């Protein structure tokens, strides 16, 4: 399925720290984050999507359109400017973010009952697994 719609709350987190380091997020900042419960709140109509993720200490939200370019300024995380493109490829959601950093954007599929996401910049990558509320 395409349809990534719905509450999803964060199952496991894998490598979270090795992709923040990656984006050279401060060390207290990284602490802190990675112990915390994500949810991943996911509004999907045909090729427009709302996301918003919340923590306890920590938010990121973002809106796009899936196969138009936009520009992002990278505020509350790296604070750096990226040119991100959404596409679907099959039924994976991936998110090319060009500039500074290599290899940076995400995946994210349904399988089963469950949302993955996988976050990449440079040579790490965080792999991260919800389950819907």
């Amino acid at each position: 399925t395409r349809d990534q719609n719905g509450t999803w709350e964060m199952e496991s987190n894998e490598n979270f720290e090795g992709y923040m380091k990656a984006l050279d997020i401060d060390f207290a900042t990284r602490k802190i984050a990675v112990r915390l419960t994500q949810t991943l709140v996911i509004d999907q109509d045909g090729d427009n999507f709302k996301v918003k993720t919340t923590s306890t200490f920590f938010n990121y939200d973002v809106d796009f359109t899936v196969g138009v370019e936009f520009d992002e300024y990278t505020k509350s995380l790296d604070n750096r400017h990226v040119k991100a493109l959404v596409t679907w490829e099959g039924d994976v959601l991936v998110c090319v973010q060009k500039g500074e950093k290599e290899n940076r954007g995400w995946k994210k599929w349904i399988e089963g009952d469950k949302l993955y996401l996988e976050l990449t910049c440079g040579d790490q990558v965080c792999r991260q697994v919800f389950k819907k509320k």
